[PDB]
This record gives structure tokens, sequence and C-alpha cells, in this order.
């Protein structure tokens, strides 16, 4: 069920999982859609994604405690672009630990983002590196490699069917890639097909911009992105 609660959207997708999704005008475009997560871990919360705005990111910290009404230990971030960054101020007024790619916190100023407090750091094959996660419970992260930005990073759920692709995956009927701004057309492919590989047993990939798809949305992207190559 899609709870209403001021001017965003909450949907449980999972006992300890739920979806917050915020809206924001822009011209040629309409009122879009940017999805992240909440994550309930024993007596705490971990966040995915901010939303557009300081104002609505504190809107989710208002549902957080109204409808779970535990401590928020730590917010993680998947790139450096408003959709999933803009609210970053209310996280840090709010007390809550965040995390984002180093490259992330390095573009966020030329992005009009204000940085993390942490920056992840991530092996080779892709795993972020524990000793930049700590206390991240089940909350596992991947670099997937360069695809919809250079910096973008994924996540699945320990425990659940759940993993989420921020803006790399796109929906099994998108039309294309969507925002080439800052896009790495020649590695897209790669990356796509790697987020796939990297959570198997994710059933349900929670997507940037609409409702939950299957991994058809994986070989949609890669196969989309197959064409850019
Ligand atoms: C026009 N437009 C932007 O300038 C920025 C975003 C956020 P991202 O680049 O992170 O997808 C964005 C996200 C979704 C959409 C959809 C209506 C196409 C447009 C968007
Ligand atoms: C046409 N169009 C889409 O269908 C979807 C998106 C969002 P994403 O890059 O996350 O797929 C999107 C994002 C940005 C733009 C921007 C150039 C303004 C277009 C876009
Ligand atoms: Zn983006
Ligand atoms: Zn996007």
């Amino acid at each position: 069920g899609d709870q209403r609660f001021g001017d965003l959207v909450f949907r449980q997708l999972a006992p300890n999982v739920w979806q917050h999704t915020s809206y924001l005008d822009m011209p040629g475009f309409g009122a879009v859609a940017s999805n992240g997560l909440i994550v309930r871990d024993g007596g705490r919360v971990l966040v995915v994604d901010t939303a557009w705005t300081d104002d609505q990111t504190a809107q989710i910290l208002n549902w957080i405690k109204q409808e779970i009404n535990l401590p928020v230990a730590l917010a993680v971030v998947t790139h450096a672009h408003q959709d999933k960054m803009g609210g970053m101020d209310a996280l840090h007024a709010a007390g809550i630990a965040t995390y984002a790619n180093a490259l992330s916190n390095q573009l966020a100023p030329q992005e009009g983002m204000v940085a993390a407090q942490h920056s992840l750091t991530f092996a080779a094959n892709g795993w972020v590196e524990p000793a930049t996660a700590p206390n991240f419970g089940p909350l596992k992260v991947f670099y997937p490699g360069p695809g919809h930005t250079s910096d973008n990073i994924t996540v699945g759920i320990d425990g659940t069917d759940i993993a989420f692709g921020g803006c790399l995956i796109k929906d099994s009927k998108a039309k294309s890639l969507g925002n080439l701004g800052d896009a790495d057309t020649e590695h897209y492919a790669a990356s796509a097909r790697a987020f796939g590989a990297a959570f198997p047993k994710a059933s349900m990939i929670v997507m940037s911009h609409s409702a939950p798809d299957s991994r058809a949305a994986i070989t949609h992207t890669a196969r989309m992105a197959d064409k850019l190559r």
C-alpha cells in the first residue's frame, strides 16, 4: 500500500524495509519521482538516499519517528545528484552519520551538493572496503563501475530479496538510459551486468524513479547499454 505522508509516499517492501518517494517539478519532464530506502536493523534505522530537498528529507525523518520511532543510525547516498543527495543538511541537522562513495564526496561541490561526512572506498571487484562502512549491518554496498554517473553505487539488503541499483538501472519498459549527461556509455553495460551478478538473490529490484521491478530491469538496462557501445 502507498502511504501518503505530506507530499511524500511510503511503501513497505518487506517486514523491515520501506521505499521513500519524493517529487520535484522540472519543465519538460513533469513532477519527477525519486525513490530511496528505509531499513530497520534491530533497534535502529538505516536510510538509503535523501529526498530532492532538505524539507522533504526532514519529512522522511518525521515519517520514521511516527511509523518506527527508533533512531536513524546512518544514511548512505548512491550518487552526487539532487534526487539522492539534495537533503544532506537535513540528515546532518538530525545528527545522522552520512556515507557516500569517495568520488561522490569529491564531486559534491561542483554538483551543488553538500558532501557526506564519510567516504566509502571499494576493492577492485566493487565490494565496499569494510573499514569505510562500519556498523552497516544488513546493508551490502557495491560499486558496479561507471554508468549513469562515474560515482554511482548500489545496495542490497541481507535477509531480503531486495537490491537497489539507484539511477544505474532503468525499468524493464524504459525507452532509453535517460540522463546521458554524466554517463559512461562505454562501461554502462558491464556496470549493469555487474550489479546483477553482485546480488543474485535479489528478485525485487528497487527503481530510482518508478515502482519496483523484476531482474528483467537489469537485462533490459544492459541490452539498452549494449546499443551505445
Ligand atoms: C530532467 N531530470 C534531471 O535534470 C535530473 C534527474 C535526476 P538524475 O539525473 O539523478 O536521474 C531526473 C530524473 C528523472 C527524470 C525523468 C522525467 C524523465 C528527469 C530528470
Ligand atoms: C529522458 N529521461 C528518462 O527517461 C529518465 C531519466 C532519469 P535516469 O537518468 O535515472 O534514467 C532522465 C534523467 C535526466 C534527463 C536529463 C537531460 C535532462 C532525461 C531523462
Ligand atoms: Zn543522477
Ligand atoms: Zn535518475
